[PDB]
């Protein structure tokens, strides 16, 4: 158990230091830096890559919303879900830590949002809080429909990272303009936790919609894909 | 043929991977394709398009066959690889799937206010063509790349490849099919998926929906065709 | 045989048709163009896409020197080389063909190199003959390690594929700036057909050159991968 | 451990992997990054070592473990995967590889003449550090990056995972390790790439190489420590 926590920890934080650091140093960075494509590639390859490293430890959640809805599918003990909780807001935070001190150490650097989530305002694109809602929802109870069905016994095993993990990088494809993309509580979590004001103020959006979407998905996914 | 699994689910299926088709692949190219300085462009939404079948097709294509597109229904019946008699409700099911998903996109779209959707990612031809190719450009290239579709479907769903590896030549191909011919139709090969974004923008895209239907469903049946002439025994 | 010989004639008409033809319609398109790594992964996905389809058919060669590397590698009957490579070129002239009557649909295009490969002048970044001769005998030495390597016993069913698409893409993204790419006789001439001048003046090298490197690699190969 | 290969073969193997992945990353870099309106870009370079690696790990992998890395050979060896006898030797092939690679991009580089090859797709930190990152920074994040590269690579390759996947989420990760640190160091995670290149630049390049030996054998090191840890049994 100790184990599968320390699973969580490590993926995690690989999720946000990989995601949200190729966003920090590279999203931008003039003539030859990677775009909205490359971070949405980057955050799909955290996931493909710690899913097989540590995935058969675990589970590989990497993300409440995920242990939510695995929770809610019956796949996973709802015993395990608080500790898993922990384990993964903790590697969030201690990513966007060690992105902050590798940052900073680029004189006069501005952090800016820090590759936090947000909406109306702070949303890349403008998008009101009820689109940010809305495209979080369907979004993360599509990530779940994908990790059920891809982990699903009538899918040969070896698979499901490589789903999972592209599904993520879609996932930003279509999303990073309307919220800079979260379907994870946690790693939205570390970044705001750094960047504090609007960031702290919108943070509750990215708890509840991710949750409500990744529980969805599960009750989706009862109803038609998990019996033989 | 046997059934494996009740029509119902492989509806189901079927509705939300068609739905999942649209939403990520025109919704990656309405919100982000063309996004100043850091959007997607062309290679980003050739990319989502693909995801979204090789994401769906692991998740529900042990369930219906994954299909996710009329032409693909069409195809697979021609090759005597599924049966006549599911063709209409999956079509059915596939197309309810991408109307829902436009209008999804488009409710999401409507927290930007005061913009404009352009051509909401519908498919079309000469003036409406992103590079102005003819009626006869266009209707040749659908033909073409849809054909292929169906030999990468038929090819690596057959027995003589190990099971798991389908929807990553399926889906890869399908990100490969936009990579050649958004600038020249936006790439169809998909009557569902040009259906439901052209109900929203209405006027031409409406007018020249019959090309996404005639074109893709032809090319589906001409690759069906030339498979089972040398690669199904 | 007649099975083998569509299969290579589908399978190079794809690699051309959608690698070419990517880089016709796309790769500079205003704003939203695809650039070199756009064709780059076009033409590694023909080469994933249709060895999946139709490699476990006719070994999906697609290509008159991976044909003769693996004939070198004692992969291959000597017998069956000159038919496929028959095929192959025959498929590349009908996919160059299909992409001449679309393109044209476009009111006054200038079809330029129309994806030729060349060196010197016709370089897209001014690299000599001798460049040119180096880089392809390099790249297509490798292609032929990596897919003689991928498909050996060794390595479990299935995974050739990714292995030589990719390998495909990587080799465009190293090369489009100094010969357009050939890697593969074929490929080089059916564009070349099209556009006769310095194109045909120029193909000599493209046969020459990938069909040293793909004798090499089969060579070295044999030296240290082969054997059990 | 056993032998399986003789060594003349799994050295063999390890050189040619290790030039293939600096001929084509660092090539892919120096012919192809900032070509006018079309070049491929930091994404491109990420893209093209990740496939160096995963295209020679199939190739080769099963020969001699398919290391292409000093860093990774230090990391098997401190995680209890690889013999210490076999280190020397497989560090020696690797730099041997990609000083021969280095060479070879030059020689092709001088058939464009009068060329400025900058840094010649040198690591570097401070004012050659692409963003101006700092020292530290940069020490940072090779340990952190070389670490996880470690704990990929060990959980990929580990018997809970099934044969023949481990060359994509090793070759994967190595794309995203550069998606991720390219504006910081130029990315090494690897003492034999940063090495063939230094050389033919000299200076600041030969200056700096110190960093990009100790901060990936650190972070390798470590990775194999953490993975013992939790992951391994």
């Amino acid at each position: 158990m100790g184990r599968k926590l320390l699973a969580e920890f490590f993926g995690t934080f690989w999720l946000v230091f990989g995601g949200c650091g190729s966003a920090v140093f590279a999203a931008a960075f003039p003539e030859l830096g990677i775009g909205f494509t490359g971070v949405a590639l980057a955050f799909g390859l955290t996931v493909l890559t710690m899913a097989y490293a540590v995935g058969g430890i675990s589970g590989g959640h990497f993300n409440p919303a995920v242990s939510v809805g695995l929770t809610v599918a019956g796949r996973f003990p709802a015993s395990s879900l608080v500790p898993y909780v922990i384990a993964q807001v903790a590697g969030a935070i201690v990513a966007a830590a060690a992105l902050y001190v590798i940052a900073t150490g680029k004189a006069g650097i501005d952090l800016g949002g820090f590759a936090s989530n947000g909406y109306g305002e702070h949303s890349p694109g403008g998008y009101s809080l009820v689109s940010a809602l809305l495209i979080e929802i369907i979004l993360t109870a599509f990530f779940l429909i994908v990790i059920l069905g891809s982990t699903h016994g009538r899918v040969p095993a070896g698979f499901a990272p490589i789903a999972i993990g592209l599904a993520l990088t879609l996932i930003h494809l279509i999303s990073i303009p309307v919220t800079n993309t979260s379907v994870n509580p946690a790693r939205s979590t570390g970044q705001a936790l750094f960047v504090g004001g609007w960031a702290l103020q919108q943070l509750w959006l990215f708890w509840l919609a991710p949750i409500v979407g990744g529980a969805a998905g599960a009750v989706i996914w009862k109803l038609f894909g998990e019996k033989d």
